[PDB]
């Protein structure tokens, strides 16, 4: 594609900023974001404590140098810190001392399940040498009690406790195991960005100026024989190129083409809904968990026989956080809360949806290569890439490179393997 | 070239000795000279009685995993041998008023005071494989990381590895670097690690069964001689002849028992540098920390430590085995000091070791490497800590590259990370 465009991306969140910044340096670019501020999932509310103001991420907030290369560097150019959370993650069930922790072998559970825990990490770890984590664990002679206490609810730290993380795709399971991401015996090695995850945004968002639209989510976009035209605020916008950084879901909505291999491709992609509650009702902490950093609580009536119907609730303890530690006030985030959090506590509530990781979606994301380029049109975000953060901002480079602005961390070399990995994926 | 059926001789049954033997003998007839009434060295399991059973307490010896160890995992596998998790928690002790930090959690004035150095040295150490022929020290020094850091944190934790005599900060930087990416070592979390059940001892109690009178216990070998007709190994008031013999003793007893005119064997073998280690198999529960919670390892610095004088001072490592989950239910306590500054509790000592550990500086290294020129040579083989990587598959690998050049197999191509440790450590030792 042709230098000095006028190319559009339609939503801000990661691949979007990230996919318009780099677009920016070779054509006139348009951000579209619906919402208020650039980042989607990716979100710090400002909180008010004792010792000032913080940043309290909300939804995006885990990456670590391994995993996200391209995130990282992108974080030290813009002289942005990173700090350890490591990820410790107590298991409380309804009972006496009815728990299992990844810091120590405290709790009934761990008694009950000691054996599983220890052979699920030898097998992870000997596992990369297209299932469902269930089949396996199924398949491989695990206890239902093994599902249910421990692998669905560690899962829930990644996939929210509405989701059905016992179908998502075993090798998503295995490397966070092999990777030290999730772990039933350690802490798993994460990091955050200093002043929250939206400090690269506010970085991008400064940089990109008044090329970003905040608050005007796109209509609809519709491709003709001249360019492509963007509905949005109320007001007819014409380029040469659109960028899709949306949902599958919303970007099905939004596009307006006669073409039905559109409908056939981003209709069926499932997603899991989650509400973020960030509150200060220190209620929801456990009495024998308080110093994990992930809290997962099973409500009283669980039932083994209908475990598959049934779902806890997840609570960070955000005062265990190295640099909230001098913080007198409690800041807490509950997941998917199932009794109601005291209003009078609560700071403020998010609502979103995740997608569903299980092999049939994997095969879907790659499958969105057919129509890449097509009538002036590109797609990146979550639904085109492997999941994650960098997944999701890597996604938006590969279409940047793609039009002309190459990938600006080439002398990295995991940075540059996992663009090569992400543009294979794409099929880009 | 060496062919089926020839008099072979091992020289030490320890890990590399013995899985050297164990493989040889498939092809050849072997005998394995062991000094020590065990097969096994520095990997003894010592019986505890306890209120719960007969316990095999690894003294030396005890640590491996699945990806780290893919050979030994394998051997463990194929003899029946169970393992289970013993996480690497690690809290460390100096003389003040809460003078402490631990990987289990943010608790200690010393956590406070280097929080931040722990934080940035995490991040160096992943990112420095994908980009540096110093020491762990040189690094520390260069990237503006203070003494305090040096002394308080990187050398009592690289203890649990080297030992509390050991000039750890001289050490690779590399061997480092690789366990931090590795979660071996963490400031963080408590490091995957496994234990064979029953004891290390286990697999090698396998061996020494399979092997059978093969098997010459308590006969320390004086001399190795080469002649024209072969080689002469004399031990236990005899003189042996084999058609080959390997070494799978350490570089300064191989050079004592060596004997030729030949002086590249002296400028190979001479300049091998060791640490000792005691390791003191206890019951006095005065040695835990009051602090130290539930850590498996333990680290303290005795009263009168001084920054200035760090390069000099020693701590002592204990270890605290009831910690461990198949041990649990054990009434008695359990203990293990290594290099123990102070008198341990006559009355409460069950039994001491002592033992010395290779240094791993850079120099060392390429000392290792450099040991191809003589392999073969004079109907002579090399094999053990010293010839390869460090660690037990490091040494057990060692023993199979031998065994592979004379004759015998890989025992496990179909399992790829073993081969592809088998390869590695073949290149290493330049075989
Ligand atoms: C609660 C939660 C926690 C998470 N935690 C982590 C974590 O710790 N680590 C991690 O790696 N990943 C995490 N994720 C995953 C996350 O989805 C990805 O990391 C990444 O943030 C998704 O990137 P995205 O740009 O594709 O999606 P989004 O961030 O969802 O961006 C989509 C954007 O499109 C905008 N939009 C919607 N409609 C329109 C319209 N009509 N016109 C214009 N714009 C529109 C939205 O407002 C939004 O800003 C989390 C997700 C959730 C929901
Ligand atoms: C206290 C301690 C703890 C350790 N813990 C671990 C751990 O947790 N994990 C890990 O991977 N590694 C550990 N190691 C490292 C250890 O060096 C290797 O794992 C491995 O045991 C070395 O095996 P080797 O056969 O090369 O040497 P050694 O085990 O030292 O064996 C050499 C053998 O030669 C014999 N010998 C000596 N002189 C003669 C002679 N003249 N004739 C015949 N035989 C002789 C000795 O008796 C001995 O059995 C530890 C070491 C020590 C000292
Ligand atoms: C390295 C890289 O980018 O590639 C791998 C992806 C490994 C994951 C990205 C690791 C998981 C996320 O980074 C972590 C998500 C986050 C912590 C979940 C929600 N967070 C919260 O609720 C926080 C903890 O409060 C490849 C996998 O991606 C695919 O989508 C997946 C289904 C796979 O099959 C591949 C193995
Ligand atoms: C690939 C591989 O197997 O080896 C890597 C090094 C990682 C080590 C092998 C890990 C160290 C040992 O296996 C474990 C040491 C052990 C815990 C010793 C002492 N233990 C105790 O004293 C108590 C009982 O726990 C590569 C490095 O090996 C070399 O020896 C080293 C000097 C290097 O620089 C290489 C990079
Ligand atoms: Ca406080
Ligand atoms: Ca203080
Ligand atoms: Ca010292």
């Amino acid at each position: 594609v042709e230098a000095k465009s006028r190319i559009a991306v339609v939503g801000g969140g990661g691949s979007g900023s990230v996919a318009a910044w780099l677009l920016a340096r070779r054509h006139d670019v348009t951000l579209f974001e619906a919402d208020e501020y650039l980042g989607g999932h990716a979100y710090s509310h400002p909180v008010e404590t004792d010792q000032g103001t913080l940043h309290v991420d909300m939804g995006v907030e885990h990456f670590n140098e391994k995993l996200s290369p391209n995130l990282f560097r992108l974080l030290t150019d813009f002289g942005i810190g990173t700090y350890v959370a490591p990820s410790s993650v107590h298991v409380d069930f309804p009972g006496e001392q009815q728990s299992w922790n990844n810091l120590d072998f405290l709790g009934e559970l761990r008694e009950e399940l000691h054996e599983e825990f220890d052979r699920f990490h030898q097998e992870m770890n000997q596992l990369p040498t297209q299932m469902s984590i269930g089949e396996y664990l199924d398949k491989h002679g695990y206890s239902k009690s093994f599902k249910y206490k421990a692998m669905n609810p560690i899962l829930s730290i990644y996939s929210g406790c509405h989701a059905p993380s016992l179908d998502y795709n075993l090798m998503y399971v295995a490397l966070s195991f092999s990777m030290n991401l999730l772990s039933f015996f350690s802490a798993g090695y994460w990091r955050k960005a200093q002043g929250g995850i939206h400090s690269y945004l506010a970085r991008i968002e400064s940089d990109l100026g008044e090329r970003v639209r905040l608050n005007t989510p796109v209509e609809a976009v519709v491709p003709t024989q001249s360019g492509v035209t963007v509905l949005a605020g109320g007001q007819e916008h014409h380029f040469d190129q659109v960028v899709f950084a949306t949902h599958a879901d919303v970007t099905l909505r939004l596009l307006r083409t006669s073409d039905q291999q559109y409908r056939d491709l981003l209709g069926d992609f499932a997603y899991v809904p989650v509400e973020s509650v960030l509150h200060q009702d220190e209620s929801w902490l456990s009495p024998a968990g308080g110093g994990a950093y992930c809290q997962f609580r099973m409500p009283e009536g669980f039932e083994l026989a209908r475990a598959e119907e049934q779902m806890g609730s997840l609570t960070q303890n955000c005062n265990v956080l190295h640099p909230y530690r001098k913080v007198s006030s409690p800041i807490l985030i509950t997941f998917d809360p199932q009794e109601d959090v005291d209003p009078e506590r609560v700071i403020v509530r998010r609502e979103w949806k995740l997608p569903q990781l299980r092999p049939v979606d994997v095969r879907r994301k790659k499958r969105l290569h057919e129509i890449q380029g097509l009538n002036g049109l590109w797609f990146c975000g979550t639904d085109t890439s492997v999941t994650g953060h960098e997944g999701a901002i890597v996604s938006g480079m590969v279409i940047a490179d793609r039009l002309g602005v190459p990938h600006p961390f080439p002398d990295d070399a995991p940075a540059a393997a996992q663009f090569r990995g992400i543009k294979e994926f794409m099929g880009v």
